[PDB]
């Protein structure tokens, strides 16, 4: 919340750069940031610049799309979390679907709130 929200959504999408780009490395991460009670379907760990996260929202470095979602122009390193555990509840087993690819956050207030997973909904 206020300024937080951002880095609330930074918490659990940016990790600057993960140990690899595989499924030990996502059961980790799910598990320490903690998205692993419930499990979580899909989630995508965003990995790149900070810099270039917040400048999405910015015009340079990020299109205008529709309705205040901003597409990026800078692709970010896209570990694309799928869960193939089949239990809801913990413990869970995430595949992990590496990609690199441009994110669709979607801004509000000059910093992207929220990031849609309808691009990461079948990576």
């Amino acid at each position: 919340q206020d300024n937080s929200r951002y880095t609330h959504f930074l918490t659990q999408h940016y990790d600057a750069k993960p140990q690899g780009r595989d499924d030990r490395y996502c059961e980790s991460i799910m598990r320490r940031r903690g998205l692993t009670s419930p499990c979580k379907d899909i989630n995508t760990f965003i990995h790149g610049n900070k810099r270039s996260i917040k400048a999405i929202c910015e015009n340079k470095n990020g299109n205008p799309h529709r309705e205040n979602l901003r597409i990026s122009k800078s692709s970010f390193q896209v570990t694309t979390c799928k869960l193939h555990g089949g239990s809801p509840w913990p413990p869970c087993q995430y595949r992990a679907t590496a990609g690199f690819r441009n994110v669709v956050v979607a801004c509000e207030n000059g910093l992207p709130v929220h990031l849609d997973q309808s691009i990461f909904r079948r990576p």
